[PDB]
């Protein structure tokens, strides 16, 4: 279903899920996976308002979603953290930092990826429409076959509009196109090193089973 | 510390380049594996230390970053002595599998279908020699003196944006393929991971020879 890149990055920006409004050892556990259920829920009901998501194979739909919500979520917390350094925005409300973080053995290499992370995306002065073609792109290539590739490359193409309205040279414009594509490596390793602690604490216990994101943890 | 033109680096990274390597069970074939493994292990890190930088960078670093993506540089070497063989995997010319013997060994089968579905989006590209070496050495800067490799990266970078204008297309379908090259990476990676998670489950006996070479780059060499 062909539209203009600009129109693309509005429907993105209307697509956006509404802001989730909310130490000792076991409190911060369940306070971190009630967010992360509140926001799941909001980031299924996000991919469904992607232009192309509900005309994917049932099959794609639940794959793709399955291997990058941790991904989709960390992004999320990139960009509430952006302007505020040595901090992570989790919610407006419950704002944590390294010092803070110390709390949980294990989750210290986490909060220091994620912070470097930020730190890397704030250098690169990254704006709200940039980030929402990457945010949709993680979803998207986090792998019909051909609906996908035509979806992505439609995001792709809506990412080098937002990267050219910027208003610079066509070496400088593909260097910063690469440079976020790139850092997007750094998202997907916090996320596995997230994944393999997450899983860790369901076989732990640590952490309480609740809802959606217990569903997500199994396959 | 260089000021090299993008041209005189995909020459630098072409001369680098690591000879090719050459050489039926299920555990003596997989025990061929982390044979061509080691072997082609040794190629890549004077193939790294060839690469234009590298070994201005920190040591630890350096063993860092060859430490974080052997498996990928070698997955992606597959890839591209592969691009033009569908449905084989030339592991080496001497030990060429494919679909029909993956199925011998325990969740084996699943990265040979990563390794092709991703080697066939690779020849739907087109990807060409240059294309590719610019990505192989990107693959291993960016798979984490800091500032030093940021340089390192960004230089390679712009030796792949060279090699995608030397084509001849617009700036929209040039920008278009950059990202494609870029995004096909993760599936890389990706592949890699599952095969990583492999080889952590078997035994040490398997790990030890890459971290002896790894260590082994205390010079002189
Ligand atoms: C601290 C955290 O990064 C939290 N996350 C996991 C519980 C879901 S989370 O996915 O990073 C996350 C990110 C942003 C949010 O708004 C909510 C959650 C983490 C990672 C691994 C293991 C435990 C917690
Ligand atoms: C099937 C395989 O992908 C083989 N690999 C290494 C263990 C040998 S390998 O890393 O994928 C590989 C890649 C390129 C080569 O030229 C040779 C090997 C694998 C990966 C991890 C664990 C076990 C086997």
């Amino acid at each position: 279903d062909a539209l203009s890149p600009e129109q693309l990055v509005l429907t993105l920006l209307e697509a956006e899920p509404p802001h989730v409004l909310i130490f000792t050892e076991a409190s911060m556990m369940m306070s971190l996976t009630k967010l992360a259920d509140k926001e799941l829920v909001h980031m299924i009901s996000w991919a469904k308002k992607i232009p192309g998501f509900v005309e994917l194979s049932l099959f794609d739909q639940v794959r793709l979603l399955e291997s990058c919500w941790m991904e989709v979520l960390m992004m999320g917390l990139m960009w509430r953290s952006i302007d505020h350094p040595g901090k992570l925005i989790f919610a407006p409300d419950l704002v944590l930092d390294r010092d803070e973080g110390k709390c949980v053995e294990g989750i210290l290499e986490i909060f220091d990826m994620l912070l470097a992370t930020t730190s890397r995306f704030r250098e690169l002065k990254l704006q709200h429409k940039e980030y929402l073609c990457v945010k949709a792109m993680i979803l998207l290539n986090s792998s019909s076959s051909r609906k996908l590739a035509h979806l992505l490359n439609a995001v792709t193409d809506a990412l080098v509009w937002v990267i050219a309205k910027s208003g610079i040279s066509s070496q400088q414009q593909s260097m910063r196109l690469a440079n976020l594509l790139m850092l997007l490596s750094h998202v997907r390793h916090a996320s596995n090193k997230g994944m393999e602690h997450l899983l860790n604490m369901k076989c732990k216990n640590v952490v309480p089973v609740y809802d959606l994101l217990l569903e997500m943890l199994n396959a």
